[PDB]
């Protein structure tokens, strides 16, 4: 019932990382390790909370084809003298490496003792069509798998002029897209921001109270959540619901010179979080792909919440609705604020952040 306030700072204090939209399909951003700096171009993903980088210790072909971080060629790189390893499972990969410690420049803001996991193998495989050389992982730290401090609690910890909060405005065709750690601009967004309570600090999950896809109720006939994870540019469904979902949107065959007319009478997707209602129109929810129409969709079941987890990705989402992350403390939840994007965006004019009233 208490609201934030969205108020004015210095530009130093909201610092902004170009992202660039590869045709892999990964938004990279810029990130200098070690001292003499080496430069890798991770992504940025609320969906986990590790430091990965890709390292020359993995020579595997995937790895070998990127500019790999070289441990030995840094003067600030530390192991700990008993190591740790680490295996990293997921639905379309996996990763597995070493900890360490090193420094970090991200945004020309400096952190120092950083635990991060050095790549060594890629092989379980998505790497194999995409150049990847690292995340930035922006979960809770709830989900570290080693170390004491996520990046981004570390970040903060040795530069007091961030606020605990970050955001990402999404233009591919643009060249625009940002990610903004300690706050938010007012040249991403237009409308107000509407806060959703974080219900668990693991992912960035808020509570989902319902979907349709024109007049049909796609859910909710259990309690179920969405969650604001930007390492999938898909949106997802679990498997009970992602059949119905693709038995009433089909796919077409389309060009860049037909598609508004092939998908004039498709249906409007309407999320649900309390009295906010988000809707997703047809050419923000389908996208081009192979002389075809396809719904920006995927099945995707979390073990934990118990497969009711919906999940809102970089191209099917936050392209349409400029996103901001706020670090809850305390009695306090963190929350998620959500905004339509503004198209005519350009460079980020000044900036602001959110502050709890
Ligand atoms: C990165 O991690 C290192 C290792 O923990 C940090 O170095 C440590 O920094 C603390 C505080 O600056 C030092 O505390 C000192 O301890 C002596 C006793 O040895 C005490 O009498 C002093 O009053 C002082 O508080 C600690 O010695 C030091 N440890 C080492 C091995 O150098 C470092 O601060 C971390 N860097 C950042 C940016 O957080
Ligand atoms: C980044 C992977 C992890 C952490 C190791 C693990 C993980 O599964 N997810 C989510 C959870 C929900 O299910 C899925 C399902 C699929 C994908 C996926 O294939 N992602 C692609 C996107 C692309 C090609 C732009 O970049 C990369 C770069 C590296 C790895 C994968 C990708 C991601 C997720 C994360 N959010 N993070």
């Amino acid at each position: 019932k208490n609201a934030h306030a969205v108020v004015e700072q210095t530009e130093e204090n909201v610092f902004l990382i170009p992202l660039k939209h590869l045709r892999d399909s990964q938004f990279v951003g810029t990130l200098l390790v070690g001292v003499p700096p080496q430069e890798i171009h991770p992504i940025f993903d609320t969906g986990s909370t590790n430091l990965w980088v890709v390292t020359t210790d993995c020579e595997e072909e995937s790895c070998k084809k990127v500019k790999r971080y070289n441990p030995y060629k840094s003067k600030t790189f530390r192991r700990s003298f008993i190591g740790k390893n680490l295996h990293i499972v997921f639905g379309s990969g996996s990763i597995s490496g070493s900890i360490g410690k090193e420094t970090f420049v991200l945004g020309d803001h400096t952190v120092r003792n950083q635990t991060f996991g050095l790549v060594e193998s890629e092989s379980n495989n998505i790497f194999d069509y995409i150049d990847f050389e690292g995340i930035v992982g922006l979960g809770f730290p709830e989900m570290l798998s080693a170390g004491k401090v996520s990046f981004f609690d570390n970040l903060l910890s040795q530069n007091k002029n961030l606020s605990p909060q970050f955001s990402f405005y999404i233009s591919p065709e643009d060249n625009t897209s940002t990610f903004l750690v300690g706050g938010v601009s007012k040249s991403f967004y237009e409308g107000s921001i509407y806060m959703l309570p974080v219900v668990k600090e693991y992912y960035w999950e808020v509570e989902l109270d319902g979907i349709y896809v024109g007049e049909k109720k796609i859910c909710c006939e259990e309690k179920s959540y969405a969650i604001f994870d930007t390492g999938t540019s898909y949106n997802t469904m679990p498997s009970a619901q992602m059949k119905g979902f693709f038995d009433v949107v089909p796919s077409a065959p389309c060009t860049e010179e037909n598609y508004q007319e092939v998908l004039k009478n498709y249906p409007v997707i309407k999320y649900l979080f309390g009295d906010l209602v988000i809707e997703l129109l047809p050419e923000e929810y389908m996208i081009l792909n192979e002389e075809s129409c396809i719904p920006a969709y995927m099945q995707i079941d979390v073990p934990s919440e118990k497969n009711h987890a919906y999940l809102l990705g970089s191209i099917a989402f936050m392209r349409h609705y400029y996103t901001v992350f706020v670090r809850g403390a305390g009695g306090q939840p963190s929350m998620v604020g959500v905004a339509k994007a503004r198209a005519a965006a350009e460079a980020a004019q000044k900036v602001a952040e959110l502050e709890n009233f």
